[PDB]
């Protein structure tokens, strides 16, 4: 028994709500949240930027001294970090932006960097304006995920469409 309040559960480990990532995490604080990062770590908007301004810029100071040190990351892949005042830690995964040409299969690697963690409030990969379609995030979530992952959807109508049509 954890702390997540609202979620309809979707399959044995999948369970999704209409609810700002940002305003989830402080409420909650997860042992993890998953932050939909680029290869740079430069949290300008979407869920980063939201998640970024949330910490007050710390998740950005953090990521840039990361970046300095280590390089940037892979498409599909991620770092840990803070959590900052949202969370224990920070999952940053790479979902491919489609609006930048990148390849939608890397969803699926992804996707798998979660199954390091018993437990994550996440958003759908890939999707808002990384121009993935979020049904299929959805679906390639649930075919890869095996740990808790507690899906975070800020657009009520995309909400709505993604429990509708969920096969
Ligand atoms: N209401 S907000 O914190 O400014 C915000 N922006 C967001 C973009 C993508 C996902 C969640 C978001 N939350």
């Amino acid at each position: 028994v954890n702390s997540f309040s609202g979620y309809l559960k979707l399959t044995d480990n999948v369970y999704i709500k209409n609810a700002d990532i940002v305003e989830e995490a402080k409420k909650v604080k997860p042992t993890v949240v998953v932050n939909a990062a680029n290869v740079y770590l430069k949290h300008g908007g979407g869920v980063a930027g939201a998640l970024n301004k949330a910490t007050n810029n710390a998740m950005q100071v953090e990521s840039d001294d990361y970046i300095a040190t280590n390089g940037p990351l892979k498409v599909g892949g991620s770092c840990v970090l803070s959590g900052h005042n949202l969370a224990k830690h920070c999952l940053h995964v790479v979902g491919p932006n489609v609006n930048k040409g990148e390849d939608i299969q890397l969803l699926k690697s992804a996707y798998e960097n979660f199954n390091q963690h018993e437990v994550l409030l996440a958003p759908l990969l890939s999707a808002g304006i990384f121009g993935a379609d979020p049904i299929h995030s959805l679906r390639v979530c649930v075919d890869t995920v095996r740990t808790n992952v507690y899906l975070a959807v800020f657009d009520k109508n995309l909400y709505d469409k993604l429990v509708s049509s969920f096969l």
